[PDB]
RNA sequence: AAAA
């Protein structure tokens, strides 16, 4: 099971593409936040979506309409929704008002729940970026000086095997293997040569 | 001095509004990052922004272009720019590609720099909302056991006086008054009502949602 | 939907 958590603009096909591409199930949660009042273009898009859910075996969407007066009051309503959603939360920030998308994104990040976010080229095509809760945790984690010395050696060597890495770092092979396991769980390196990935390069840039 | 860090679409209007709202000075840094190659509509928006800036003692913009291949490669480009920026950073996420704005927002957050974000109604309305690095700090702060007790009692009472709070938490009035002064300044507490009850403010009500 |  899955949740979808989006805000609707005037174009339901962004969401239909998301539901189709991530194999939406009838039993998933589909929650759509809209501003108050719901304007004519948004109502048409939601009603068009509703006219497809039976044919496509999708859940009926649950619409939340929210007044936006300031950041914190609106974030409270978004957080209330988020904290009830089954995980993972699937989000696609390509659709709907930027104010609400900003709330959704900050909300899912500070909630610490599991999520995947997509952001695409609005005008279509192939450009797309994506990230998840593990991406954000890795970038926001506090790294010890010993961890940073490990990562910085990997940055300099562009990859080293465990045996040679242990000798270079003056670490037990047993204790280095445990740290490598702890760090790959954050998704910042790969492996019997250990190597940084792109996310690990960003970690190094933040802790320089 | 402060810095402005935005992207740009086909319209300079929202950025000019932000510069007015946030008291832009000619010595501020204005940095604009755009997708490569710079398309015609964006070039026209930048040229129109420059002409308007020259009237108004605003900071002249420095332009960066980036390729967007994937999240981490593009974030590295954004981080490189961010680390050149004097603090605090001001951004408005209502202009330009959503992909770039998402990277700007995530970049300034994980850079741990001081920043303020504005984002506005883009479809005809007038509402603008705002948050800053202290917003994120307050929501993700590791509150102590004693701090959590205080925050939860305030939530459960919907606000109460210092004297009552000190009894419920088994503390002296003096030490509680000092903690409450600290968290008012930090920005999560207020003393509403005519009876001087202490309560969570709008930000504190979000903090408590993430902390029991 | 680079101003839902």
């Amino acid at each position: 099971m899955k949740s979808y958590f989006v805000t609707m603009g005037f174009n339901e096909t962004f969401l239909l593409r998301l539901l189709n591409e991530t194999s939406a199930q009838k039993e998933d949660s589909l929650v759509i936040v809209v501003p108050s009042p719901i304007v004519s273009g948004t109502r048409a898009a939601i009603e068009s979506l509703r006219a497809q859910i039976s044919r496509l075996n999708y859940p009926p969407p649950r619409i939340y309409e929210i007044e936006i007066t300031d950041f914190n009051l609106a974030l409270s309503k978004i957080l209330d929704i988020i904290l009830t959603l089954p995980e993972p939360i699937i989000s696609d920030l390509t659709m709907g008002m930027r104010m609400i998308n900003t709330l959704i994104l900050l909300g899912i990040i500070v909630s610490r729940k599991r999520f995947t976010v997509y952001v695409r080229d609005e005008g279509g095509g192939s450009r797309v970026i994506s990230f998840n809760d593990n991406t954000i945790r890795a970038l926001m984690r506090d790294y010890s000086r010993e961890e940073m010395k490990l990562l910085n050696v990997l940055y300099e060597t562009k990859g080293t095997g465990i045996t040679e890495l242990a000798k270079m770092l003056d670490k037990s092979e047993k204790t280095l293997i445990n740290k490598i396991a702890e760090l790959k769980k954050f998704g910042i390196l790969t492996q019997r040569k250990v190597e940084l990935n792109e996310l690990g390069l960003n970690v190094i840039k933040l802790n320089k």
